[PDB]
């Protein structure tokens, strides 16, 4: 769970960027 | 709380991309 | 910071609710 | 990640707040 929140949670926050 | 944060931010977040 | 995170998730998640 | 996690969490919640 860690690891795949890790990753949406990266990705997922990279596109709010945008 | 791990479980349920994680059932919460799987259906959480695919309501937002809806 | 789990208990943190769930306390602020928990809360934060209703507010976006309402 | 959760020391990561919590630093963007808390940096990234304020910054909604405002």
């Amino acid at each position: 769970l860690v690891v795949a929140a890790s990753i949406i949670g990266i990705l997922h926050l990279i596109l709010w960027i945008l």
